[PDB]
């Protein structure tokens, strides 16, 4: 409350370890879904399906730019990612199988370095 504060955690390295996960997703080889916006014109029904289309290089340009007020800001767009691939494709298809695959190789690092 007013005067009364936790002791101040460090979060002076948030932003250089947020963009370290992001190049490990990045580079995973189950990322390929994730790298790029989804063409809107090309997909049918993504457009009014998916209510915040969000990919790994809008996060990139968003975290670049200081559009990440925290790091739980960062963690909600990395996965709204999935949340998305779940709601559109089906659980047994390649690209449902990478959300799943790239969301526990997120959670875990994200355990690791700030749990």
């Amino acid at each position: 409350s007013m005067s009364v504060k936790k002791p101040k955690r460090d979060d002076s390295k948030d932003l250089a370890l947020c963009s370290m996960i992001l190049t490990e997703m990045e580079t995973h080889e189950d990322a390929w879904p994730f790298l790029l916006p989804v063409n809107l014109k090309l997909v049918p029904g993504y457009k009014k399906v998916i209510k915040k289309p969000m990919d790994f290089s809008t996060i990139r340009e968003k975290l670049s730019s200081g559009q990440y007020p925290n790091l739980e800001t960062f963690a909600l767009d990395v996965r709204l990612v999935f949340d998305n691939c779940e709601t559109f494709n089906e659980d047994d298809s390649d690209i449902g199988r990478a959300g799943h695959n790239m969301r526990k190789y997120f959670e875990k690092k994200w355990t690791d370095t700030f749990k």
